[PDB]
């Protein structure tokens, strides 16, 4: 799984650890190992969420499977939870956009996760 | 609603208002309140267009439902006007990728749409 | 075609031609004219995969069709193997999410690539 968190707030604001507690707190929700968890946040971005520069962030969360209805609204609590401890940013002004991949359209290692079929 | 910009457009040539006029342009087209919409400018990028570094720009918008057809193309001529105007980049070196986002597939204030 | 790389790599290993590289090798590998080819490399980042810090890149290819599980494999051999050779990026530490865009879904100049109906 890929999860992106762009944000306006500064780089400063984002605390030492905050990769690997997103890595961790990823890999128990999705139930894939942790080993294939990529996380990648982007501070001091320029942005507006209803038309205000508070703090606010657009995020991705793009996973083979392990998207739906009550998985994302249990992802959703879990990030956005993250978001306001972490970065103090208010749930109410966070986007977070999911991804159900097919395993053909996700390439790593010279190849795909579709090993099955040619 | 969600845009995204992202070019090699310094960030100095960035006008003042630009973020709002993208927020009010863009709830007027999507038929959203302007609450709804979130704008992400991002310049200074290292990027190529037909393998020139002239200005160009490489977009996205999400909404959940209000893309199609026609819409799409709407939206392009907005979109294209606005970079033209305000960026100086040329329309045939603006790509806009339009997602139609299933509301289960949206979080937001600790759940999703659905 | 558009594609896309992020990486924690700095901006001074990326080498000169790197660019050019990828609109070259891209235009060949999906039979597209280079005037189509966009290229976008994002450096410096702020990321993690497995929970490591060393070099790793998350990358997206979006394209109008060429996208499919044959193509998709050659696609990341190309794009991997460029990575490693030039950002000397580790192929498992690398994912690149394909995207077959619809016409209809794609603007450019005023307007998209649906200009049938
Ligand atoms: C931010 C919040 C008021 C909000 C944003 N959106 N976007 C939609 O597309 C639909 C409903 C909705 N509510």
């Amino acid at each position: 799984p890929m999860f992106i968190v762009n944000t306006n707030v500064p780089r400063a604001s984002v605390p030492d650890g905050f990769l690997s507690e997103l890595t961790q707190q990823l890999a128990q929700a999705t139930g894939k190992p942790p080993q294939y968890i990529a996380v990648h946040v982007v501070p001091d971005q320029l942005m507006a969420f209803g038309g205000s520069s508070e703090p606010c962030a657009l995020c991705s969360l793009h996973s083979i499977g392990k998207i739906g209805g009550a998985q994302n609204r249990s992802y959703s609590k879990l990030l956005c939870g993250l978001l306001a401890e972490r970065l103090r940013i208010s749930p109410d002004r966070v986007y977070i956009n999911y991804y159900d991949m097919n395993a053909a359209n996700v390439g790593w290692n010279n190849s795909t996760f579709a090993l099955e079929h040619h």
